[PDB]
DNA sequence: CATGATGCT
DNA sequence: CGAGCATCATG
């Protein structure tokens, strides 16, 4: 039983200076999506409004946009962006229950009010799936059922704010919410709604050229196999490789024969079909994901793509990007990297500006490990891969080969992920004995890294969780498991999550500090994309010289560690050219 | 919906 | 038997 007014006009008592507010968008992708209902709960009552009415009401719209009128919400960014598509500004969000729940425990996967409510045993609200249905059954119910659901969501947010802020304070996460995550949500909403302009003619032309070149490679594969088959089917490719061609079976997957990139590398000495298959797959990814996917989702009249940054998903505090994912555009191979030529500035006489932290996770490892050898390399800006090579191969600087540096780089990032000697041997295609020596030599060279790995596992066992620089937490109950595989994966999380997560906290703080400085100076430059350790902007060409100073300095100053942060930056006419 | 491939940080 | 992700075609 919950009393509410199904209102047919806006009243002053709905425009209080503290309220919980629901602006319901049912479509998972909320860009230009319908708003299906509005609810407001405040000290005066509980109200459902039809959006045709509220959003055409001058005083409701002014209330939405008034910073001083404070709103508690769940997934404020989804409402902010859906309102921006309706030309309505939402301001004054002072509590976001989605981000509060995420900070309390990202492993709960909270993605609706009822899941956040479960954290406090609050039962007076149903799950969105119970009301809307799943999958093909998804639908807005009849008004009275809809209005009840949205009012119970707003009433849950109203009641839950205090309990969640108190727990956040106990976990030292109250500033993490209010000074970091909530202001970042507003920034992301602006980046998503601005979108990134795409040169669809270039994409369509690359799609033409790739369709030709896939057909060439496909045919050569069939020639070498002496049979036509589905190169993307594991069953069919495994029959050709391992039964027709009689190659050795190096690894199995749960359902058959592995054809992983590392397996295929090991098979390449046996048959020329193996290099061709690796090539086809690379081309197939460019066509199926990047070319065909971007062209599907670009808005044709503006040529913009509008991704969604999920702020409340990863276990370490990173963002993720979806529909489309703009954080995995190709770079490594030149064929794919040219996709970046299609990412252009949204106005004439504008340029793309890309700035990236240089080796942030290795700098963070040096800070948190307090390892004297490591921190000195960064404090003196010495090439850390060369430094590691000189240690794992034991040679002077001049004796380090191109190949030695490659191996030492693999060791340096491997350590950050908890690599075993087995993994290092597979990655490098070298003797496991040798791999083990490399790791042993690393820990002898960087003994504070070894101490940190022992100490953080112990801390996880004693406290039940590990933390990052700005006090994000990840719980690791498997750290005590009797199963070797389960325990070992938890220990690698304990080692890695403070690294990866503290790097995520640093670039999020940079984004907030950068947006402040751009606004201070009244620059037209603004953020387009974040790619984990990089920020991509666009700006009038005339703003370039200012951004060359301002962007790296804000990024580098975002926090102060036991080593410097270092930012590299590039600009040009397309994202490809910003190298 | 699951699988195992690809892409990025 | 190296951390965190999204996407695709196929099963
Ligand atoms: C190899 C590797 C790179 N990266 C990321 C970090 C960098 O932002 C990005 C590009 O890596 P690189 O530029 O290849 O690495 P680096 O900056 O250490 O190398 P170099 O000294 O040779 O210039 O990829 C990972 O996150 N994990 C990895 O295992
Ligand atoms: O709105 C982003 C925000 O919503 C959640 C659900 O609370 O995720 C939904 O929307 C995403 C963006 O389209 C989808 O990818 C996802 O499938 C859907 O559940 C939160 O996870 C997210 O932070």
């Amino acid at each position: 039983k919950m009393a509410f007014t199904l209102a047919d006009r806006v009243t002053e008592e709905m425009l209080a200076d503290k309220a919980a507010l629901v602006v319901e968008v049912v479509e998972e992708n909320y860009h230009d999506a319908p708003i299906v209902g509005i609810a407001v709960v405040n000290e005066h009552g509980r109200f459902f409004l039809r959006p045709e009415t509220a959003l055409a009401d001058p005083q409701f719209v002014a209330w939405l946009g008034d910073e001083t009128k404070k709103k508690s919400m769940f997934d404020s960014k989804r409402a902010a962006v859906a309102l921006k598509w309706k030309g309505i500004e939402l301001c004054g969000v002072s509590f976001d229950l989605l981000l509060a729940a995420y900070l309390l425990d990202p492993a709960q996967g909270v993605d609706d009010v009822a899941a956040a409510a479960k954290m406090k045993q609050y039962e007076a609200v149903r799950p969105d799936e119970a009301v809307y249905g799943k999958g093909a059954k998804r639908a807005v119910p009849d008004e009275p059922v809809l209005a009840e659901h949205l009012v119970r969501k707003a009433a849950a947010i109203w009641e839950l704010e205090r309990p969640f802020l108190d727990e956040l304070r106990r976990n030292e996460q109250d500033r993490l919410l209010v000074e970091l995550e909530q202001p970042l949500s507003s920034i992301l909403a602006e980046m998503e709604f601005a979108g990134v302009k795409v040169d669809t003619k270039r994409l369509e032309q690359m799609g033409k050229e790739l369709a030709e070149q896939l057909g060439t490679v496909e045919q050569r594969i069939y020639e070498l196999a002496g049979q036509e088959f589905n190169i993307n089917s594991p069953k069919q490719l495994g029959v050709i490789l391992f039964e027709k061609l009689q190659l050795p079976v190096l690894k199995k997957t749960k359902t058959g024969y592995s054809t992983s990139a590392d397996v295929l590398e090991k098979l390449a000495p046996y048959h020329e079909i193996v290099e061709n298959i690796l090539h086809y797959r690379q081309l197939g990814k460019l066509q199926s994901t990047y070319i065909e996917g971007l062209l599907k989702v670009v808005r044709p009249a503006t040529k913009k793509v509008h991704t969604i940054f999920n702020q409340a998903l990863t276990q370490t505090g990173r963002l993720s990007s979806t529909e489309p994912n703009l954080q995995n555009i190709p770079i490594r191979l030149e064929e794919g990297r040219k996709i970046r030529q299609a990412f252009v500035p949204s106005e004439s006489d504008w340029l793309i500006f890309a700035a990236d932290y240089s080796q942030i996770e290795l700098r963070v490892l040096a800070h948190i490990a307090e390892d004297d050898n490591l921190m000195e390399a960064f404090r003196r800006d010495l090439d850390i891969h060369t430094k590691t090579a000189m240690d794992i191969f034991q040679v002077s600087e001049d004796e380090v080969t191109p190949n030695m540096r490659r191996q030492a780089k693999a060791v340096n990032y491997g350590i950050v992920y908890g690599i075993s000697d087995y993994g290092l041997a597979q990655n490098l295609n070298i003797s496991r004995k040798e791999a083990a020596e490399f790791i042993e030599r690393y820990f002898e060279s960087f003994p504070g890294v070894k101490r940190y790995m022992e100490n953080i596992v112990q801390e996880a066992k004693q406290k039940g969780y590990v933390t990052t620089l700005l006090h994000r937490r990840r719980y690791l109950p498997d750290i005590t498991s009797r199963n070797f595989n389960v325990r070992s994966f938890a220990e690698r999380m304990a080692m890695n999550t403070p690294i990866q997560g503290s790097a995520a906290d640093i670039i999020k703080k940079a984004m907030i500090d950068l947006n402040a400085r751009l606004k201070e100076e009244r620059l037209q430059a603004h953020l387009l994309l974040q790619v984990h350790d990089e920020l991509i902007l666009e700006a009038p060409k005339e703003e370039m010289e200012r951004l060359c100073r301002l962007v790296p300095e804000v990024m580098e100053q975002a926090v102060t560690l036991r080593v410097p942060l270092k930012v590299d930056y590039h600009y040009g006419s397309t994202w490809y050219d910003a190298k």
